[PDB]
């Protein structure tokens, strides 16, 4: 666990995070508490997740007999697993071990929170904000970009953490779009997923897995059951999928060079026929 010392970075941070005195402020990660007494002091309650009770026990006595002590709320768990409750804003020095799970879960906790400045692994961060044809563009980078606004903030050198990591880090806004777009996540998952396994390969090409062809079949017979469809006896889901594929323009594209709409329009393609990604 690498305990961010900066104080000017600490400052950094807080400001992105822009505070009100009302906010309820997420830290996740808070280490030994450099950041937590800062936000203790601008915020109405902090609510710090921390998996170690004895880095717990310190945490909590670091407060003890501060006036902003009762704002201090400590979530003993492991962060993706539990149930967050409400916060307005999120500051978080996350693993990279968990930086992918961690980042879906604030996608899709509910209620919204308005704000969340997290720090990441350089590479990581590099995902998040990749464009299409980018090298490191990815599932990350499209699911980050379709459910929120992400943006690339600073870059933090190794030598200001102790011990320091070995690999340089970057600190992120990512902001919810609060409606989310009117597209199912689960079906949308599914189907970016596919095409990303191997993301400079086509999309026809993509289609022809075996773990692809049953999982769409599964799904097309709860289709054909639900709306009285008789399959016929020659039907063949990979020839429907490779028109599907041919009728809407994506057999010859690559995942790589995609963007949220042609996903879209993908998506639209398959749905149309009664073909989902559930």
């Amino acid at each position: 666990q690498h305990i961010l010392k900066n104080p000017l970075i600490i400052n950094s941070i807080i400001d992105k995070a822009a505070l009100r005195p009302t906010d309820v402020v997420l830290e996740v990660g808070p280490g030994t508490g450099n950041m937590t007494v800062k936000l203790l002091e601008k915020a109405k309650k902090v609510v710090a997740c921390e998996l170690d009770p004895r880095l717990v026990a310190e945490l909590h006595k670091r407060v003890q007999g501060t006036p902003v002590a009762s704002k201090l709320q400590v979530l003993v768990g492991d962060v993706l697993k539990t149930d967050l409750p409400f916060f307005d804003t999120c500051v978080a020095n996350l693993p990279y071990q968990i930086s992918s799970p961690f980042v879906f879960k604030l996608l899709l906790h509910r209620p919204f929170f308005r704000c969340a400045i997290l720090m990441f692994q350089r590479e990581f961060a590099l995902r998040l904000v990749a464009k299409p044809g980018d090298k490191l563009y990815c599932r990350l980078s499209i699911n980050t970009q379709l459910l929120a606004r992400v943006d690339h903030l600073m870059k933090v050198g190794k030598n200001n953490f102790r011990p320091p990591p070995k690999v340089e880090s970057s600190v992120v806004r990512i902001e919810p779009k609060n409606p989310p777009p009117p597209i199912n996540f689960q079906e949308w998952d599914g189907l970016v997923r596919i095409t990303f396994v191997r993301k400079n390969k086509t999309l026809s090409a993509a289609f022809k897995s075996s773990a692809v062809q049953q999982l769409l079949e599964k799904n097309y017979r709860i289709h054909c059951s639900v709306h009285n469809i008789i399959i016929p006896e020659d039907f063949s889901i990979a020839d429907k999928i490779q028109q599907i594929l041919t009728s809407t323009g994506f057999s010859d594209k690559r995942a790589r060079s995609m963007d949220i709409d042609d996903f879209i329009r993908l998506l639209h393609g398959f749905n149309a026929e009664g073909i989902h990604f559930s």
